[PDB]
DNA sequence: GAGAACAACAACAAG
DNA sequence: CTTGTTGTTGTTCTCTGGGTCACGC
DNA sequence: GCGTGAC
DNA sequence: GAGAACAACAACAAG
DNA sequence: CTTGTTGTTGTTCTCTGGGTCACGC
DNA sequence: GCGTGAC
């Protein structure tokens, strides 16, 4: 079991060696921490045990072109390996995927991301099918579906029918999937909601915009070295990082106004009244949680879409204290929530909030359409407990929401009390609710494809990318 | 001596576990080949010999903060360590130093680079002294000087007099250093000559600029992928990327008009003369060499400044059959060759040409002030053939030119044979002739200071940088 | 959000 | 009682798509 | 052909 | 100029 | 004879200062 | 104070 602590003088040398690694190879300190470094390191203590202190590691060590190639091999390896387990879940109908497009920022190749989502015992696989180049082809619907199918046919999946896709609404992808099950990414719809509700309340949105430029100025004026917080720019595509910006302007407020006025540029300090800001960061702060709770890939997401929506309506519940500029937003939101989000919703959404057992109220008409849905799947399609019964049997379920409630677990551990229903919630709750996975994926491609790494080929990135998703879901 | 060669089973379990590293830390393939990374690895095998296949790794390898905490302390020891061997060049008068100003682009702090150059027997070591930030104080001559004593002070030297300083003509450092020996960076100067000679031949400068904006067009419209070369933007900051651009635009010639006209953007190719362009890239091409020989800071450099100029003329020495454009550039060069480049030379450049012994021609008016110089400091700073003869005795030195000639060692083989002389051509051929040693330092500094590395401090950078130069000068 | 540095602290060796 | 080492925890920073595909008129 | 709505 | 990935080749192992 | 593994050479690609300090009218 | 020549 236990392993040798080495001596104070042997510790002391592992310092001054790795210290020199950092220097002569110009690497970041953080890389000693590597969970692949550390294991790689163990394999080189073991080759010390059994070949001892005199070994020529020149020829032992690979060239990096062998690592490049090994990396493409191991990649093809594990792709066909668990390509079986894949083809299973997709025909168990518990298959949903996320897809989005992206462009590297040096070569400017156009790219399609795909991740897959299915449950496996109690686990929830979220993993990268592929990121593959459209090459320089034209980024239309079919080239997407072309490469799309291409991605699945490495796993021999030739049928996308049963696959519920969740995606943003780009005209491209929207009709790239026009002939499949298609679910709208809920993190986007929210953003749509929010940024239209600001378009339409320029009473506020004039300062917001005005803020956006104080950042842009300070940044170009090269200020902020006197701040104690750096002003955070709003980035156009990311979720009202407006909230981030406001908060950041919000903290240096006196220092800004001063520095702005004291450089005479106070012609930029235009709209005063910090207090209407403070309310918006107060408003925007609560949506932060919703976005977070919405893109979660570690546990179910979809079924919390609905309660979040009314959660939005409840942030925006009208108020008498509202200054007239605030009051307007609240309604510009709620309206938008209705006509943008709730109305770009689907049946999988309201079925998925059914399967939170403390749904008493979802009733509406809803369970009408839900039953018709739920039944329409259940009976024939499984490709002493009747199918139409388990429903009302379910309705008599009553739970209290608890500090730790896992709806993930309640179902395998309520199973067989609804042995045809236990197979729905297991299948719908694996559905991710947002196209986040793809973005998360793109984020990681971005640190592969870098200024100095720029020659890297489409296959080494995709291979590099799968592989790290692979040791992620399958290996401890 | 001879070292163990592990099984070809043990091999392919390094090339699977090493790949593991690159995928789980997202590190570059080339990280394996890293030299300091092997003198790292070997200690891990050797550490596996002594304690065997079972070791406690997580206490072993240090925390990334200790490696910073070390790397900055290693900095200390090896700095005021060599403060002796440094000062031994300083008071020996045979030391050189290059300085310039840079600034990072994330945090936008602004830095003072310094390097040192000396010989110490037959070596010629080029060694980074320091990079100290100004903090945000505004970088006039005056607080530059301050940081200079700061950097030099850490090697104990408050007397910076004897130091031959080479730099550009930015007025901040020009003023700042007024009180010491300043020499002018002759690559900067030679760029000016080029820089203006082109401003002043607008029938050439207009197609050149047309080119630049062709480039920036492909980059934006994201062509370049159907080319087989990428177009290479001229950047303002560096020496006639114009070459590399004009060639890069030249090597794609037919494709470019195809793509551009067939984009109906062909109005950008309208002042063309692909003939006259080939001319420029060829004229431009042999300045490359001169640029390279001028900034070499490991071999002697200064001694080439004068003849490099001459070679600039036999480049522009007139040709009848030069379409008039071509020959106006040529003539416009040869003018500022005189009034920018030659005009800024110092007795050092002419002296250093003499101390390259195949100097017959250098006679001119020069040997007048030449000798007034070399003896001006020869007799008095010293710390049977009078000093004045060894010149004339040298003057009778008469040498053939070896393709393999090395005058560093010449002045050592025939050393002491002009004894109160022999070391003057030591202190002279160790002067760098160019400010590039500084830019090299900067280039390196910006591979330290990156997006995700943006948190690092001045110290932790200056430390990292000194070391990498230390291990390079002082370690086999 | 995610790499990546470290400010601040806190346990600890030593003096 | 006052300094000098490793590591732990929590904080801060930087970067974040514009030309291009669908679709209505 | 063009302006609009997503990305 | 400098990291970094790879094409192309050549040297070699193995079917 | 082909096919398959590990290197080696030698090429390619990306990135590149705009607002500041002097100095004279 | 305004412009230029260096970065």
């Amino acid at each position: 079991r236990e392993l040798k602590t080495v001596s104070a003088d042997c510790k002391k040398e592992a310092i001054e060696k790795c210290a020199q690694w950092v220097v002569r190879d110009c690497r970041p300190f953080s890389a000693v921490s590597g969970s692949g470094f550390i294991d790689m390191i163990k394999f080189f203590i073991k080759v010390g045990a059994e070949y001892g202190e005199h070994v020529n590691v020149e020829e032992l060590l690979p060239s990096p072109i062998t690592l490049s190639r090994k990396v493409t091999s191991d990649a093809k390896e594990k792709k066909a390996l668990i390509s079986r387990e894949i083809k299973s879940a997709v025909e168990k109908d518990g298959a949903s995927a996320t897809i989005d497009l992206w462009t590297d920022n040096y070569i400017k190749r156009n790219f399609l991301g795909v991740t897959l989502h299915y449950h496996e015992n109690n686990e929830l696989r979220d993993l990268i099918l592929g990121l593959k180049s459209l090459d320089f082809e034209r980024s239309t619907a079919e080239n997407i579906y072309k490469k799309l199918k291409a991605i699945f046919s490495q796993f021999n999946v030739e049928d996308l029918s049963s696959i519920k896709f969740v995606t943003d609404r780009g005209a491209n992808v929207v009709k790239s999937l026009a002939n499949n099950i298609r679910i709208n990414c809920s993190s986007h719809l929210l953003s749509n909601v929010l940024e239209n509700s600001f378009e339409e309340t320029p009473e506020l949105n004039m300062p917001i915009l005005a803020c956006k430029n104080i950042v842009k100025y300070f940044k170009k004026a090269n200020l902020q070295h006197r701040l104690r917080s750096s002003l955070k720019s709003e980035c156009p595509t990311r979720w009202n990082s407006t909230y981030t910006m406001l908060r950041s302007i919000l903290d240096n407020w006196e220092s800004v106004i001063q520095i702005l006025s004291e450089a005479g540029e106070t012609q930029r300090i235009v709209h005063i009244n910090k207090s209407i800001i403070q309310t918006m960061v107060n408003i925007l702060d609560g949506f932060e949680r919703i976005f977070k709770e919405l893109q979660t890939c570690s546990s179910p997401s979809l079924c919390f879409v609905v309660p979040s929506i009314l959660k939005v309506k409840e942030i925006c519940s009208p108020d008498v204290g509202d200054v007239a500029d605030i009051a307007k937003l609240k309604v510009n939101i709620i309206k938008n929530v209705r006509i943008i989000w709730e109305e770009n919703l689907s049946i999988w959404h309201y079925t998925a909030f059914f399967f939170y057992p403390p749904a008493l109220h979802m009733q509406q008409e809803k369970v009408a359409q839900i039953k018709e849905f739920c039944l329409s799947k259940m009976e024939d399609l499984e490709l002493p407990v009747s199918p139409s019964d388990e429903f009302e049997f379910y309705r008599k379920e009553i739970v209290i929401l608890s500090e730790d409630f896992k709806v993930m677990e309640w179902w395998n551990l309520n199973s067989k009390k609804y042995p045809k229903l236990s197979k729905l919630a297991l299948s719908l709750l694996s559905i991710p609710a947002s196209s986040a996975a793809s973005e998360r994926t793109f984020s990681l491609a971005g640190n592969i494809i870098t200024e100095k790494r720029n020659r890297i080929g489409q296959q080494t990135v995709d291979s590099l990318l799968f592989l790290n998703s692979f040791y992620k879901n399958f290996c401890k």
